């Protein structure tokens, strides 16, 4: 529990404040009387953790001549400003000039007078916490130190291997989830040739994919697009004629991919891409429909411009 020492306070800030210093008769400033911060402030800290908040205001006149002949008493006060936040910008009331033909002089004042005044805020804030705690630290460090070593971590082993499908042998995938059709009918105002190459050429890919991706066309070839979330194989594809592939986003479950085939047709100007979407998980449906066009026709139709 630490106390505002509010004695030291005063005694600087009323000094400082009863110390008001004049300058040339143009902009001179003269004490008259002051009275005392009024008000009620705490702070907590202990060796390292300086905190302030408090509440008060402060009253004082003082008297400035200007070189016209005239002499005038204004008078300022700080409302409850709190120091926590940049003690000089702190909001200060004042009435001097303003009422005389001098009212310049208050310029410098409002740059000498308030001014004397954030010398104030300066021991304000460290001659109050500069007794009851000391901001004198010194290095620290640990006699010894240590690094990981023995933890849980995981360990595999790898090895070099080039597996490839066989008829013999199968391995079939799919779990028994929800299921649905995505048949989409899209003209695109490009040929069966070109709109091909989109979907079997990786720099196409990750051109109406706006994403990274990778993709290989070839039976079996795998694709991988929209930051990988789009993933799956080709089980066939027919030169700009026909292309079969499993589907999934990276949000399906492990082995669960959806059927997809489309075929390419030449409308003599556009190309009618017929697809064939099966399997898709009817909780994904509504979603993989609409990450179908979007990201695929509706993708490339702008991306390469063959939309209508």
């Amino acid at each position: 529990t630490e106390r505002d020492a509010s004695n030291w306070s005063t005694d600087k800030l009323k000094t400082l404040f009863l110390a008001v210093q004049v300058q040339n008769e143009e902009g001179k400033c003269e004490v008259t009387e002051v009275s005392k911060l009024d008000g009620e402030a705490s702070i907590n800290n202990r060796k390292g953790k300086l905190i302030f908040f408090y509440e008060w205001s402060v009253k004082l006149n003082w008297t400035g001549t200007s070189k016209s002949g005239v002499q005038y008493k204004g008078h300022v006060e700080i409302p409850n400003l709190s120091d926590e936040n940049s003690v000089d910008e702190v909001e200060i009331s004042v009435s001097l000039a303003k009422d005389e033909p001098d009212t310049n002089l208050v310029a410098l004042m409002k740059e000498e007078g308030v001014k004397l005044l954030r010398e104030a805020m300066g021991i304000y804030i460290s001659t109050l916490k500069t007794e009851f705690t000391q901001g004198m630290i010194l290095p620290t460090m640990n006699g010894e130190s240590v690094d990981p070593v023995g933890q849980p971590a995981l360990k595999t082993e790898e090895r070099k291997a080039k597996p490839a499908p066989s008829k013999t042998q199968a391995r079939p995938v799919g779990v028994k989830i929800p299921t649905c059709k995505i048949t989409l009918k899209e003209t695109f105002l490009t040929s069966p040739e070109e709109l091909y190459r989109v979907f079997t050429t990786q720099e196409l890919v990750q051109a109406f994919t706006h994403a990274p991706a990778t993709l290989e066309a070839d039976r079996g070839g795998k694709f991988h697009m929209v930051d990988g979330n789009v993933s799956g194989e080709f089980t066939d594809l027919v030169p700009e004629k026909h292309i079969v592939m499993k589907w999934r986003f990276k949000s399906w479950p492990e082995g669960h991919f959806a059927t997809i085939t489309l075929t390419f047709i030449d409308k003599n100007g556009e190309t009618e891409l017929c697809m064939e979407g099966r399997g898709i998980p009817a909780p994904e449906e509504e979603r993989t429909r609409q990450g179908w066009q979007r990201y695929y026709f509706e993708g490339i139709k702008q991306t390469f411009g063959y939309g209508a």
